[PDB]
This record gives C-alpha cells, structure tokens and sequence, in this order.
C-alpha cells in the first residue's frame, strides 16, 4: 500500500485542488477529451463539443468536472480504506456508464498532467509518484469490483 508520507503528499496537493475544484475539474476533462476523443463518446451531453474552446465555454462540462473531482477527493481522503466510498462509483461505472479501466488510466494521467502544470510547488517528483500510486490503487480496486459486477472493464 501507500505509506503515511505518500498519503500525506496526496492530501497536500489535493488541498490545492479543493481551492479551485471547478477550474481543476474543467481542465482535467478537457485534457482527457482532447487527448482521448474516444472517451468523449461516452458522454451523451458533451460529445457535441468539438474543440477545447467550446469545451471551456460549457458550464455543464465544468459542473461535471466538479462532480468527478469531488467524488475522487472523497475516495482519496479515505486513503487505503476507501472501499465504502469507492463501491457506488464502481457500480455505476460498471452498469450505467460502462467505463473501461483504460479510460480510468487516461483520466488518471490527465489529473497528473493538470496537477503538474498548475501546482509545481506542491507536485514535485515525490508528490507525483505518490499521486500516481494513489490513482493506481483507485483503478485496481475499481477493476476488482468490475469483475464481481460482470463488466469486462
């Protein structure tokens, strides 16, 4: 698992995210959608957005970014004992949204990219390593639930 120090670095940079959650959520989704257009196809509401500029102007996209990062934050703050918080997310993403684990890797990388660009003082190499591990644990645990839920992931 992650060490105490690793979780501390995760929570330290997450504090920076909480200081502007909608701006971060917007930037994460835009990075995801521009880098991986196949992921955008999973969003009925948003796949009409064909450029970064149209995405930036979408208030609905911004609100969803906040929904995503709020849920992720709740999971991260549970550190290694995140199963109760993770469970409903795994269930909805295995049934309603059908999100492959690969797409969770893509959003993990988008989060890391945005944190590197926005918060270089709180997201140096050790902090990035810690967040990488935290998001790996998130994906791994979702993948385990997907199996139970009958989704190939």
């Amino acid at each position: 698992g992650l060490s105490d120090g690793e979780w501390q670095q995760v929570l330290n940079v997450w504090g920076k995210v909480e200081a502007d959650i909608a701006g971060h959520g917007q930037e994460v989704l835009i990075r995801l959608f521009t880098g991986h257009p196949e992921t955008l196809e999973k969003f009925k509401k948003f796949k009409h957005l064909k450029t970064e500029a149209e995405m930036k102007a979408s208030e609905k996209l911004k609100k969803h970014g906040t929904v995503v990062l709020t849920a992720l934050g709740g999971i991260l703050k549970k550190k290694g004992h995140h199963e109760a918080k993770l469970k409903p997310l795994a269930q909805s993403h295995a049934t309603k949204h059908k999100i492959p684990i690969k797409y969770l890797e893509f959003i993990s990388d988008a989060i890391i990219h945005v944190l590197h660009s926005k918060h270089p003082g709180d997201f140096g190499a050790d902090a990035q390593g810690a967040m990488t591990k935290a998001l790996e644990l998130f994906r791994n645990d979702i993948a385990a639930k997907y199996k139970e839920l009958g989704f190939q992931g």
